[PDB]
């Protein structure tokens, strides 16, 4: 195994090649919360922050709390498009939007092709998280080149937002 | 050229695979329940069952919660029939729905691990329902033998409960 995520008392392999700094994002064919096809081209000419969560119906285990911390981080970086990807159905993603708002956040489901998981290095095949996307964050520029990527080693953890902030500040003070 | 179609609003979509018929044994499945536990046919031992595929527990009028509630209402007269609901929803969403919508006894199974979809003849591949389970109902006995099966032709329709009731009544007599 290349990677493990801790979920309560279980330690589960995470499978596939997770994108790294300097990589171009792998292509994807997903479906959004209104059942529309979503590809990288759907988010053209914008930098983005891609986040995989276990599901929008988890709370402490890589769910709505982590999403919330990520939204809060992005108060400082309004030009960064937040793209949330999960195994949830489009119908459930639409319900989450209705119930929680999630302004300007894209919500994408892997149901149209679950091979997204291996291609993005977030595939879990063991009980109890079999079929889920392991929680991860990827910062990419408008050319879809990766500047930062991290997979969580434990589902209760938060991403290293301080590390992402430092990269964004360093870029800004350059320009 | 298709064997079956489902109407979803103004969209008419092919449904793919071999749908179980009267006298068939249920095909095996390997699903995951709303508490993230493996669920196989043998998980529902010694019981007749009513298997329903819905689009999602988070749909309302389109083969979703309204159809689920009508199905459970119908089953109130048939205390031995276990209701098993299967969707593409996540276990996490199914668990939330159970609490949010008051569904204490139903088995709620996710297909997240489309092998099921095709083996049960409920697979949709076309926009905008690509990857969903087409809505359907299967009545099976404790031997897992099918007594009645129906795929909805339109997502806003109800199953033919009258036809199911008649078979169950003819059974009890
Ligand atoms: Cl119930």
């Amino acid at each position: 195994e290349d990677f493990w995520v801790q979920y309560g008392d279980e330690m589960l392999p995470v499978i596939g090649d997770f994108p790294r700094k300097g990589d171009y994002l792998p292509s994807f064919m997903l479906v959004d919360d209104q059942k529309h096809d979503a590809a990288l081209e759907s988010f053209s000419h914008t930098p983005k922050l891609i986040v995989t969560l276990l599901s929008v119906d988890e709370d402490e285990h890589a769910g709505l709390l982590l999403l919330r911390e990520t939204r809060r981080f992005l108060d400082s970086w309004p030009h960064l498009k937040l793209i949330v990807i999960t195994v949830d159905s489009p119908s459930s993603l639409a319900r989450a939007r209705h119930e929680h708002g999630l302004p300007n956040i894209a919500l994408l489901s892997t149901l149209r092709g679950r091979d997204f998981h291996k291609r993005y290095g977030v595939l879990i095949t063991e009980y109890p998280l079999s079929g889920y996307t392991s929680p991860a964050i990827i910062l990419a520029d408008a050319a879809n080149v990766v500047h930062y990527s991290e997979r969580l080693a434990n589902t209760r953890d938060f991403f290293d937002f301080d590390a992402i902030e430092k990269l964004l500040q360093e870029g800004e003070q350059q320009a």
